[PDB]
């Protein structure tokens, strides 16, 4: 469920259900971020999940949404972006990668979200693995499930956040 | 085969080739007829959308002339959701939608689903796929078995198609 999410009430339960779905699938951390149509107020987005608060706080105060390559990717594509070191291209993105890595966010992917009413979002999931090769092996194995999941999360989350 | 297909789409030139590749991807997966429809941001010019696929030409023409985009419950669904709408008789609620259902069925579009498309640049679309089956139960079984692949496919199609359309 979807339906757990849909029949759930309030942000806390919804985030809890989404986090457990992510954890059950094999991902330790998740972020669901969503903005309403033609908003680019990334630092004020609807954000759900279990990224370390200190990371979330730094990210927002540093305006990292404007440096993070996954965010720029989300504005350009509906396809997943895997957190390969090569996505971090600029000087500031290298620093971001180092800091993100320190936060435990070295391995993962971001599923862009584009809702029926112009919502702009991301469903990011990090994996704990011994190496990126392992993480990628795992992510490929669950990708089809995740790809459905992100849209269920979107449809439910947009309603929660905005309807 | 899916990522291979996306790569083919992204190495294609022109609408005809792109359309042929997508149709074959759908056919290989087990669907019969497809429609890939796409509008740019803030457009509801449904009767002049970018439309690709192999729906019967007579049906497509009839649909555009009758303005069925404005009656078809899969289209309204696409404007409100990112989740699939399966072509269950129950989605055809109004008398007009019921007439539409009767006519679509005569065109061979009895079993199928529509995957709403919402592109990164505000594109509004549909990827509709029809199923040949002896009965709805068989069609639903099939569709469930390929749903994960189709769910990824629709976004690959959207990402590629959006560039071709606009
Ligand atoms: C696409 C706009 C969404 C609304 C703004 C959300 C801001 C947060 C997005 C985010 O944190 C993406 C993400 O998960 N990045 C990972 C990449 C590695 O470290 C991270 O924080
Ligand atoms: C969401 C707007 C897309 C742009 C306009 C495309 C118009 C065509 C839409 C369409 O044909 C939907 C569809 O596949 N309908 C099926 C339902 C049963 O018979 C049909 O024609």
């Amino acid at each position: 469920g979807f339906l757990e999410l849909e029949r759930s009430s309030g942000k806390l339960e919804w985030s809890a259900i989404l986090q457990k779905m992510a954890s059950d699938l094999g991902f330790s951390k998740i972020l669901f971020g969503l903005l309403p149509k033609d908003s680019q107020d990334y630092e004020n987005a609807f954000i759900v999940g279990n990224y370390p608060a200190a990371w979330r706080e730094h990210y927002d105060r540093a305006g990292y949404a404007r440096v993070d390559p996954t965010v720029s990717h989300c504005t350009q594509s509906v396809l997943p972006i895997f957190w390969e070191p090569s996505i971090y291209q600029t000087r500031k993105q290298h620093e971001f990668f180092e800091e993100a890595s320190a936060a435990g966010l070295v391995y993962g992917l971001t599923m862009p979200l584009h809702g029926a009413r112009g919502e702009l979002g991301a469903l990011s999931l990090s994996v704990e693995a011994e190496n990126r090769a392992e993480a990628n092996r795992f992510m490929e194995s669950v990708l089809p499930t995740l790809w459905m999941l992100k849209d269920y999360a979107l449809q439910s989350g947009a309603g929660l956040a905005f309807e």
